[PDB]
């Protein structure tokens, strides 16, 4: 398949990039929704508020965007980078391994949603002079019953 | 690779086994360990306390077992059984779809650990008469800054 960087209707379809030395700039409209899939080495650039992004299938693209109303969704995505301008409400990761996330001070309270991912880490500008901070994400639960009730955890050492 | 089933010094090693009609048996000693991989359709019997338990690569395998002093980690294993006569420390499942676990009263405290892991149920006998109880397996995490920290969470509908 071909490189592809269409709109239709109200929803943006990138896909089919390979090694892209510059970086593919979407200016988008608020009403339309952005898909990038089958990518790899490639950095999507999205300027404006967009109703949701999806990067789907993926090795080693980077996403930079404003805002997502409805958020963003990672699947299948691979060494991937997210970095959000003003905000968004959400981020669901599955199935990816290794992600960089860069959170702006507007974007400081997006909730993360994972499933069967790994080297995921997230960056908060909680440090000193505006500086960031890595969260690596935890990866395991534990399960057991104890005190009368079975109960689930976030495994942490 | 043709049927394994040999103990070599401590270690016992059941591979290749393929649609198994009858129980495949192991009188095992409390000094010796289980390695189950590469089976499809099998049940693994293991009678007496063993050291630990592996069950690896496997398509629809059961394994019924006494105790074991270290535990038992499953890896890359769909639609398994285990069922827990005794007792165990813990039960880890990684990278496995598809599972389900029977604990008796003595091992009710038993931990399980997952990591990438689908469609697990584990039972306890905590029901009346005596009857088991299902647990399904949460396989979602949140995580998100609050309350000036950020947090990880098991995620729950």
């Amino acid at each position: 398949m071909p490189p592809r960087k269409e709109l239709v209707g109200n929803k943006w379809f990138i896909e089919n990039y390979e090694n892209e030395t510059e970086s593919l700039v979407i200016d988008a409209n608020k009403d339309e929704s952005i898909f990038i899939g089958k990518c790899s080495q490639v950095l999507v650039q999205i300027k404006g508020k967009v109703n949701a992004i999806s990067l789907s299938e993926t090795e080693s693209c980077s996403v930079v965007l404003d805002s997502s109303i409805s958020g963003m969704d990672v699947i299948k995505s691979n060494k991937f980078g997210i970095q959000v301008n003003h905000s968004l409400p959400q981020i669901s990761i599955d199935k990816s391994d290794g992600g960089n996330i860069y959170l702006s001070k507007e974007s400081l309270n997006t909730e993360i949603y994972t499933s069967c991912s790994t080297a995921i880490n997230v960056n908060l500008p909680i440090g000193e002079d505006d500086d960031y901070v890595e969260f690596p994400i935890p990866e395991q639960m534990k399960h057991s019953f104890a005190d009368g009730k079975f109960k689930s955890a976030v495994f942490e050492h």
